[PDB]
């Protein structure tokens, strides 16, 4: 009896049971509207019945006892997107993010509503960068080979305030090899490893002693082999002192606030030696296009022992700057 007759907003994100004791069944079934179309599929074992199919919003359905009831009529709708892509193979610090077109009043919701799956299993958990986005990850970088099956059921679910899931997404992604690239200002030389081991030197020039590269974990973003750094997208204005309009090619972005990897070709003289740029990792043409060949998404960069601060963990491509106990209590509820 997991409903009762003549009730009125039925969720549907939950399947309508029916459960015997002492006893048998049946005979049960359920119908329609639309339409009229008929129920789900039925269910074994010995004493409960359950929906197969996933039930419409604004319906009426008939369900020994007779129960007529009906779904959620929802106020608003919102519906969530998922990276990273179906099928993809990503770094080891790629995070799961879900993001709805919507601000999310109940966060705890729509946490419960993702369900996330690793093979071999591994610890996540969830933390928000603003009211529409949502990550997760282990504590560690990922275990390369790892495979991770996200379900986002947030149809039929209430997310607060009248809000409701549009839909149910999924993706199942694959993460690769351990690739961290170390830009180390004591030697102002970048290092590729790959499972711990050097592929790869090139000779960088950071930000400048006012305008420093932070330090701390970053994580790969988009790649463009060619692109406009315009500072007024971050914030500051072309025409002011820390201003710039800049051409680039093979830019590989580590930063929603603006750091790339890419090539400088004004700056290879000071690439080893001197700080000149505005916070972006230069390097030569090629050692440019070697990284915007051969790093992938989700892989890592860190910087260390720049005269900076800390990159902040809630920057978009941050997420491994926040420890772990913080990240793990989460921001969904107090
Ligand atoms: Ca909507």
């Amino acid at each position: 009896a997991s409903v009762t007759d003549g009730a009125v907003g039925v969720t549907v994100d939950a399947p309508v049971s029916v459960t015997a004791a002492d006893g048998v069944l049946a005979a049960v079934t359920m119908v329609n509207d639309n339409g009229r179309p008929v129920a789900g599929r039925l269910s074994p074992d010995g004493l409960r019945w359950s929906t197969t199919e996933q039930l419409g919003y604004n319906r009426r359905y008939t369900l020994t006892r007779q129960l007529t009831f009906q779904t959620s009529s929802p106020a608003h709708l919102t519906m969530p997107y998922v990276m990273p892509g179906d099928g993809e193979v990503v770094g080891v610090g790629e995070p799961v993010a879900i993001r709805f077109d919507e601000n999310i009043a109940d966060r705890g919701a729509a946490e419960k509503a993702i369900k996330i799956t690793t093979n071999p299993p591994v610890e996540g958990a969830f933390y928000w960068l603003n009211n529409r986005e949502v990550r997760w990850r282990p504590e560690h970088f990922w275990k390369p080979g790892t495979a991770v099956d996200v379900a986002v059921n947030t149809y039929g679910v209430d997310l607060g305030e009248g809000m409701f899931g549009e839909d149910n997404v999924q993706t199942h992604f694959t993460i690769g090899d351990e690739v961290i690239a170390t830009a180390d200002d004591n030697t102002k030389i970048l290092t590729v490893r790959v499972n711990g081991e050097v592929v790869k030197s090139m000779p960088t020039s950071m930000g400048k002693d006012s305008t420093p590269t932070a330090n701390g974990i970053y994580i790969v973003g988009s790649r463009y082999k060619h692109i406009i750094m315009d500072s007024s997208t971050y914030g500051v204005p072309v025409n002011s002192p820390n201003g710039y309009r800049t051409d680039v090619d093979w830019a590989t972005q580590i930063s929603y606030s603006g750091v790339f990897v890419h090539s400088a070709p004004w700056s290879v003289g000071a690439q080893g030696h001197t700080n000149t740029s505005h916070g972006c990792l230069n390097v030569s043409p090629s050692n440019a296009q070697w990284f915007y060949d051969h790093v992938k998404r989700g892989d890592i960069v860190e910087v260390v022992n720049t005269v900076g601060g800390t990159l902040p963990g809630i920057d978009g491509l941050g997420d491994w700057n926040i420890p772990w106990d913080q990240w793990r209590a989460g921001n969904a509820k107090a």
